[PDB]
């Protein structure tokens, strides 16, 4: 379950398919009129995502949008390659656009000093909080979830099977992590952003959460359950509340650790 590792793709519900690596989520939201890809995994992982999309019976040329959660190498490293293979437009939160274009995270990022660069992408455009991305019958909503990065987006949609529908959430990372030289307690905008994001995410309509790091919502345990349970194993309408609570716990632990 390395970030770049092969992983046999699988349908989670309706037209929502996991096409990521062993260690990093990527989702294809499919339609007869074209598809939306969420995240690219790593640079090496792009080749896994591409093969996975084809294994699910889809053409790369039919991927029209690539949606980015946030601009670190593990989620976004593969986007550039996937952009070239598909012709898609890359959509991201406003403050991460420049990072996706250059592959270099800026000094506002808590991890600045400790991050690895990744390949810059073409055709990057911004989306706002609450904005709808539409493609044929697909409708994906952008939710600003800053803190881990300034331009983090959590993406939501509905997938259905014979008219039985579920609210799906591709959850951005909400984690307080930094370089050794960074003090969260000195950066009130980042702390406030994280806290606002926990609150947004714990309020989302959230039947199926797919976390950018899949183990955050126990993807592999759930997949194992699904072998007998079916795809109800991925359903848990508390999952976004739990991802938010774990974010909050990580930040509170960190702020306590920083006290003089
Ligand atoms: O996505 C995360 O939550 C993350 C967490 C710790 C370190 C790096 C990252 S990229
Ligand atoms: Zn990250
Ligand atoms: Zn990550």
């Amino acid at each position: 379950r390395d970030w770049s590792s092969p992983q046999q793709p699988f349908t989670i519900y309706g037209n929502t398919h996991y096409v990521g690596t062993g260690g990093i989520s990527a989702v294809l939201l499919s339609s007869p009129q074209g598809h939306i890809l969420v995240d690219g995994t790593t640079e090496k992982g792009a080749q896994v995502v591409a093969a996975n999309i084809r294994a699910m019976g889809f053409k790369l040329s039919d991927v029209k949008y690539i949606l980015s959660t946030h601009s670190h190498e593990d989620h976004a490293g593969g986007i550039s390659a996937m952009q070239k293979l598909t012709g898609a437009t890359v959509l991201a939160g406003a403050a991460n656009v420049d990072t996706l274009r250059t592959g270099v995270s800026p000094k506002s990022d808590p991890q600045f000093g400790s991050l690895s660069n990744f390949p810059g992408s073409a055709k990057v455009r911004a989306v706002a909080d609450g904005e709808l991305v539409k493609l044929g019958p697909l409708a994906v909503k952008a939710h600003a979830t800053p803190g881990h990065t300034e331009g983090g987006i959590t993406w939501t949609w509905q997938s259905c099977e014979q008219g039985k529908c579920k609210d799906v959430v591709f959850a951005d990372s909400l984690t307080a992590v930094s370089a050794d030289s960074y003090r969260f307690s000195d950066h009130p905008e980042v702390v406030a952003s994280l806290r606002g994001s926990f609150e947004a995410v714990e309020k989302l309509s959230c039947d199926i959460a797919i976390a950018a790091h899949p183990e955050v919502n126990d993807m592999w345990t759930r997949q194992q359950r699904a072998a007998k349970e079916g795809n109800s194993a991925y359903v848990d309408n508390g999952a976004c509340r739990a991802i938010a609570a774990a974010g909050r716990k990580r930040l509170e632990t960190r702020l306590a650790s920083e006290k003089r």
